[PDB]
């Protein structure tokens, strides 16, 4: 599924991301825009043998198990395929885990490059929430 910004904002809010560990909804929507272009099936296959999965491009070394990655920690306790679902439950819960394990949204390269320090409210502006 390829989300719209406002549709994703509402789904993320229902799943508890708005202000989760101090990160506003706009930060999360912005991160998804630049990580995956809102596409729940996005994949990025890295040369280190890991892969980034789903709308938040969560990586298979630390976070999810794909059975193909060295050094697997599976800290979200899911197969990476769950992160490719059209429903965002597993991706949101794993994103919450990343932050709640002391990572900032710094963990997302696209968030740091493209969202940090900017008017991220623009990404939820005008949306029904």
């Amino acid at each position: 599924k390829v989300f719209g910004r406002c549709e994703l904002a509402a789904a993320m809010k229902r799943h508890g991301l708005d202000n989760y560990r101090g990160y506003s909804l706009g930060n999360w929507v912005c991160a998804a825009k630049f990580e995956s272009n809102f596409n729940t099936q996005a994949t990025n296959r890295n040369t280190d043998g890991s892969t980034d999965y789903g709308i938040l491009q969560i990586n298979s070394r630390w976070w999810c198990n794909d059975g193909r990655t060295p050094g697997s920690r599976n800290l979200c306790n899911i197969p990476c395929s769950a992160l490719l679902s059209s429903d965002i439950t597993a991706s949101v819960n794993c994103a919450k885990k990343i932050v709640s394990d002391g990572n900032g949204m710094n963990a997302w390269v696209a968030w740091r490059n493209r969202c940090k320090g900017t008017d991220v409210q623009a990404w939820i502006r005008g949306c029904r929430l």
